[PDB]
RNA sequence: CUGGU
RNA sequence: CUGGU
């Protein structure tokens, strides 16, 4: 370690930055790297087909070499999901590199890696404290910090370098009353503060929502207020990863004599995993929905996903396609312990009326306080700033809105930061003891994924997706031959241009004919068809449908 | 006119049930019909290339001479939309039918009919009072009254029938202090009910929303406080048809010295109809483009389209496409005067994001409450259902999770309805003296428009778009002759599929093979090649790809 | 409770 | 801040 004007950190965020899910940002200093977090992300914008988003590693594989460690903040599937794809793409199927994380954390991805081919013994998992001091190489001690988030063992981090502290909050609330009652410890961040801090990264999420973020202890005497007075079968769905909500809901089920069942394969495995290392307590036992079946109305609960409309989710299958013994009697009480994410708002709306023709009552926020978001609010974020008081300031974990909006919220603040910057994906900062600018970029973007595998599907499969859906598709069908015959037919095109595919027939055995006299290949026939076509429908219908020329000796 | 077992009213809706728009309700009474609007819906769910919606008049056709008169309540396009289509279809380019609609709803539907190739002077627009009485044919009175909305000249009606009492609330909200200072007239509808209501039907939009809906008032004040802050230029999109957010903007715009300028042609219509009927007040003038552009900033306010993330409207040629001479300059002022749509937040969110990318400060609700609701919450529709204490209900311009609330908030009454009916859209309603119920159904549905025309799209037409987005297209081309080749082409197809189109080949020539010595019609072989692929393909992928064989001779 | 280079 | 008959 040394310092002056060449020593500098580099910090590379290949995730999370720009958007809120598949976080990983890459730090480093001389020839060692650190990774924080090994995230996934979700689709719903414009993209079907595809299940899960995992961020481009380019950096990592082609530095694999330099990576001294992998710290992992908390078991959520935008912190950890992406791994068990990332790890084999970086690695290989083994590594004696050091994953660490808490107990929950690394517990969640022993399940994950050992459902993908993988064995938990092949890489190097080390359990840390959520308040652990941690040695990274030459360069890097990192002091973890308790922060309550909506998943158990979550942490901040602060990264004491050879030029400076740079402070981590991670995912955070500042709440008072957690559902484990293990509070966000501000110690190491209030000393980090008296020190210096030179960089602060901090969870932008709720930096345009005021005041302050309400405690998993408020929503749970809501949660006991609603299933208390409901007369049937009580119906919860929540994220898979809120092993806090979930407690919640359990106390509840358990305070008005009621049986818990669990139905939906990522909640089961959150809860399998939280009830075995003692995050999640029971007083009776997670029963199966076959044995609930039997059980009357009163004392029934069921806890289930399909919190955001999901089409094979369970609360979906309920209300629409149908389920083996799961069917919305008129009566139940169906609560959405949740929020509806921006674009799967239709998705859970739709859900919601089909949910209310059956006959069951439909509880959800704002109307009953039945969610809270596990996100700070300005008032939390106001305190960290001045709890911190950073030289340079790192908005993370939200979109440029409320990344702008907590670049305001620092800029009001009795001593705001030197300079504030707006992270984007694959761009690389690098920080100097008074220094912190964009300096390039470096090989970024997303890999999509499905149950066949990572990238079975591409943006190109994506792209010309697009074209069939808004505009519609041509089949034009040219003979090369002694005889050529021309066959044009459609699927979702336009009446309009349905009535000039007559025309389109004409259209090609013209350039059909002109492609045999000339004895030009078939592939120079194809774009004697391709471009006339194109051009004459968007000047007839305005419309550019994709036109698929096949041509056959 | 009669009474006894036989006497009764015939209620039709046919739009505006189980959701928001294309509003067109039918109201019979032995062989006399009179139809309360003819609306029109806006897409976005999941329909590329749709730009309208409007009801299936099938019922108002087959009794085209039944029909005694039109009345329109607004002139909103989800009430007087539809129209310029629907009346084509059910009298033809003429008809002499009293079509009854206030100054500002017929001004607009003039507008409207006038740029379809249709004269006004063709149909008999017969201007009345909000307030007016009126006689339709032999059995129906109809007793409009004033109700405050979110366009000025907002009608509700007093149904007066041979067998009791209709009280129709129309799109309303109690605002008490309206921009036009045009207040909602309680009196016929308090008189209505103290005579009896036999049914109320009412805006179900907010009946899940606690409290009184924000006066326009309160929004004129607040985007006053926004624009009087604002440093450079001021951008303001609404809703088109909001002439009083539009009156707030411009109050705002020249109490700051600043000049309107007006871009977006569907609030150009709405506006210069407004202006020429004395509905907008503009001290100096609604100023071009063109000239506002040498103008500085502090002085530009301008005045545009797409609060909603539409894909060619003016705010969104701002943040993404391009404009002309309207380019997002670091330091502008935007101000969202609305709230998304369900179903559009992502495309709000979009624009928003890429909005703030370009230097612009982002306003919108629910940091400034620069929007209130059209429709009445909680506390207004409890007065009304007070003031009219109806022996039967039925909730409207609301979806079943709308309607479900406004039911139980009738049911918590001091005198709750006999039976309240949740109404959709074909479904025939009998009324009679003691009774109210579902009696059967007539020929419904929705016709998508674009700009080639009525049904240029189709149900179909979406139905396989979808298929080709959700799972991809496999283009098999058969060549059935003496020598058989089968070339198998794909477009959106997943790499797992891609992989297996050469055993796709290998499969259709088989079939191919027997098409030809059985001597089988083309028509035989096409379903002798997709089958079997169709099978193949779902148990080696899962997906169901559009295959498309394409057989020649 | 929506648009139309 | 999301799923997996
Ligand atoms: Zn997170
Ligand atoms: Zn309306």
């Amino acid at each position: 370690s040394q310092g002056g004007p060449q020593d500098h950190v580099e910090i590379i965020p290949l995730g999370g930055m720009g958007e809120i899910g598949k976080n990983i940002t890459v730090f480093r200093f001389r020839d060692e790297i650190f990774v924080l977090d090994g995230g996934l992300a979700f689709p719903e914008e414009g993209m079907p087909g595809v299940d899960l988003l995992i961020p481009r590693v380019d950096y990592l594989i082609e530095h694999r070499h330099k990576i001294k460690a992998w710290v992992l903040t908390h078991g959520a599937e935008d912190h950890i999901g992406g791994l068990p794809f990332l790890l084999p793409m970086i690695f290989g199927k083994e590594s004696p590199v050091p994953i660490y994380g808490a107990r929950l954390t690394l517990g969640l991805l022993r399940g994950k890696l050992e459902e993908f081919g993988l064995r938990p013994g092949a890489f190097n998992l080390k359990e840390i404290s959520p308040d652990d001091r941690i040695q990274v190489g030459r360069y890097f001690t990192l002091d973890l910090f308790r922060m309550t988030h909506s998943i158990p063992d979550n942490s901040g981090v602060v990264i004491r370098t050879p030029i400076g502290t740079i402070v981590h909050t991670g995912d955070f609330k500042l709440d008072p009353t957690p559902i484990d009652g293990k509070v966000s410890h501000l110690a190491k961040v209030a000393q980090a503060g008296a020190e210096g801090v030179l960089l602060l990264i901090a969870d932008a999420t709720n930096a345009e929502r005021p005041g302050y973020t309400p405690s998993e202890m408020e929503i749970a005497k809501e949660l006991d207020r609603v299933i208390g007075r409901a007369p049937g079968r009580v119906f919860v769905t929540t994220f898979a990863s809120h092993i806090h909500r979930i407690q919640s809901v359990i106390w509840a089920a358990e305070k008005y004599g009621r049986k818990v069942a669990m139905e939906g394969r990522s909640m089961l495995k959150f809860s399998r995993i939280a009830l075995e290392l003692g995050y999640l307590k029971v007083k009776d036992r997670l029963y199966t929905l076959e044995e609930v079946k039997d059980l009357p109305d009163h004392q029934v609960l069921i806890l289930a996903t399909g919190s955001q409309g999901q089409p094979m989710s369970v609360l979906h299958r309920l209300a629409f396609e149908g389920h083996a013994k799961m069917a919305i009697k008129p009566g139940d009480t169906v609560i959405l312990s949740s929020s509806p994410i921006p674009g799967n708002e239709e998705a859970v709306n739709r859900v919601i009326n089909r949910l209310y023709a059956l006959g069951a009552y439909v509880l959800y926020p704002p109307t009953y306080k039945v969610h809270a978001s596990g996100h700070a609010s300005q008032e939390e974020l106001k305190l960290i700033l001045n709890l911190t008081t950073p030289r340079f300031f790192l908005p993370w974990h939200g979109e440029v809105r409320h990344q702008m909006n907590f670049k305001w919220l620092a800029e009001s603040m009795s001593r705001p930061p030197e300079k504030t910057l707006i992270g984007e994906n694959g761009a690389v900062y690098r920080l100097t003891r008074e220094t912190f600018e964009k300096v390039g970029e470096v090989p970024h973007g997303v890999l999509y994924v499905d149950g066949l595998g990572v990238g079975d599907i591409t943006e190109e499969i994506l792209a010309d997706r697009r074209h069939m859906a808004e505009e519609g598709l041509v089949v034009i069908t040219a003979l090369a031959g002694e005889d050529p015959v021309v066959e044009v037919v459609s699927r979702g095109f336009v009446k309009a241009g349905e009535r000039l595919l007559g025309e389109v027939r004409r259209m090609a055995l013209e350039a059909l004919k002109n492609g045999v006299r000339e004895k030009k290949p078939l592939e120079r026939i194809r774009d004697d068809i391709y471009y006339p076509v194109k051009k004459f429908l968007k000047k007839a219908t305005g419309r550019d449908p994709m036109i698929l020329p096949v041509v056959i000796e």
